[PDB]
């Protein structure tokens, strides 16, 4: 009914539109403005939202598979619940959002900014958090096993009850100054 | 140079004496006061200083091997550099002293007060710190591998550059609330 396939949208203004239930496949949105948009229950496969503005966007109940959110900014968006399968959030900005309980297994969060983001109880198994900014980030009770993490995350994220594998526990101590 | 071999001294006032280069062997000192004493370059083997008092005592360049210091109290002493070789500090009070670089391998520090004690660069392999009071303790650059320590040490002692084995690094993470998970 709204099915956009193998399309490319650059510099488009979708300000406040009702795009609920939208289906996209291999759709490329670059530098588009999605502020105030309703994207509830949308479905996307092979699509990209590059350097887009999601200022107060509603995305709950959506499904993203093999998609990229490269460089996009998310401010006070409704991002839960969400099905994310192999989604790339590289260089995206998600500070201040509530991501609790999301399953981010195997997603790329390279250089993703997570300042004061709530990730408590997230499943981050196998995800790439390299270069991520976790100032103020809450990862309490998150499952981090197998995730790639830099020393700085161990020093800055809140990690009470976070589940870590044996090499991560050792990396946490080295990040605090201990020498192995 | 004096030698006290197989001697027992109980409740003795040794305050302010010059005991430099003193050698003791299998000597027993119970509740003796060594405050203000010069024990520089003294050598001790199999001796015990039980519930003794050491305030402003100098032990600079001395050697203690298989000795006991159980319950003794050390306040503002010169305690380095010097040689330790299996010495029992159980229940001793070493708070506020500078023990930097000392070899505490195999030493028992059970219930030892190490409050504000400087242990930087010490070697503590095989030492037992169970129940030790370590608030303010400095362990930066110490070698802790193989030592036995309570979880609380990981939250109280400074540990920048300290060397640890894998099980200790895991305990450190656990001591800061991380949950070790298999898989």
């Amino acid at each position: 009914m709204q099915q956009w396939v193998d399309c490319e949208f650059t510099g488009r203004d979708f300000r406040d539109e009702d795009l609920s239930r939208l289906h996209t496949e291999r759709a490329m949105f670059s530098e588009c403005d999605f502020s105030g948009v309703n994207l509830a229950e949308s479905q996307h496969r092979g699509s990209a939202f590059r350097n887009c503005t999601f200022e107060r966007t509603t995305l709950w109940h959506s499904t993203f598979a093999q998609c990229s959110m490269l460089g996009s900014v998310f401010v006070a968006c409704r991002l839960r619940p969400l099905t994310l399968d192999d989604v790339d959030f590289t260089l995206a900005v998600l500070g201040g959002n509530d991501l609790r309980g999301l399953n981010l297994t195997g997603c790329r969060l390279r250089e993703t900014s997570l300042v004061d983001t709530d990730l408590r109880k997230c499943v981050l198994r196998g995800a790439d958090l390299s270069g991520a900014r976790t100032t103020g980030a809450r990862l309490d009770d998150a499952d981090l096993r197998g995730a790639t993490v830099d020393p700085v995350l161990w020093r800055t994220a809140s990690l009470v009850g976070a589940r870590v594998d044996v090499d991560q526990a050792v990396a946490f101590a080295a990040a605090h100054g201990l020498c192995l």
